């Protein structure tokens, strides 16, 4: 799949969110018309929701 990269730091708002650091990489697990996607971090291996505007596709 296409991997994604964090444009900014994100501190979890909800208990289901993934926290992450700028530059962190992600597999995107689910991505709807959400403001929120669900992803898994490649640095911590943690899973949870992220803001879809905080990430960009890696190429």
């Amino acid at each position: 799949v296409t991997l994604f990269v964090a444009l900014y730091d994100y501190e979890a708002i909800t208990e289901d969110d993934l926290s992450f650091h700028k530059g962190e990489k992600f597999q995107i697990l689910n991505s709807s018309e959400g403001d929120w996607w669900e992803a898994r971090s490649l640095t911590t291996g943690e899973t949870g929701y992220i803001p879809s505007n905080y990430v960009a596709p890696v190429d």
